[PDB]
């Protein structure tokens, strides 16, 4: 079955790359949006479904399609976004933090903090949900 629901309260978000400062690892700047300048390179895709830890502890799907991971060899962060296969647009789109972690209690079924708000993920493969897991702790490994 779906993991158990749990209780996300928020804390504080800072990202390095959204920072503007001279290489990731540092706090302090005041940089505005922005103007010209994104390059960020694709690793994986797979679909999966973007559910969110409803009252009464019970998953409630946003919207799924296709999703990938996304890494920024330049900006030096990795962003992960899905996109609709009806809409092919943005469904749900997540800006990972320092220190990012991917838990995985299930087989296929990831989660992590969203905004203000749980959020889960579940691949609709399992394998493309190992590979993932797999992936990501590849790159944390590979760090640097």
């Amino acid at each position: 079955d779906l993991p158990p629901p749990e209780p996300y309260v928020q804390t504080t978000k800072s990202y390095p790359s959204k920072l503007a400062r001279n290489e990731s690892r540092g706090s302090g700047s005041g940089s505005l949006f922005s103007f010209l300048g994104k390059k960020c390179v694709t690793m994986s895709s797979a679909v999966v479904q973007l559910y969110a830890a409803d009252r009464n502890c019970m998953w409630s799907k946003k919207c799924s399609g296709v999703a990938c991971l996304v890494k920024d060899n330049p900006q030096r962060s990795y962003f992960l976004r899905i996109f609709d296969i009806k809409d092919g647009k943005l469904l749900w789109e997540q800006e990972l933090y320092n220190n990012f972690v991917y838990n995985s209690p299930r087989g296929y079924f990831h989660t992590f903090a969203g905004d203000t708000c749980q959020v889960a993920l579940n691949f609709a493969n399992e394998e493309e949900a190992k590979k993932f897991r797999k992936a990501v702790t590849d790159l944390l490994g590979r760090r640097q």
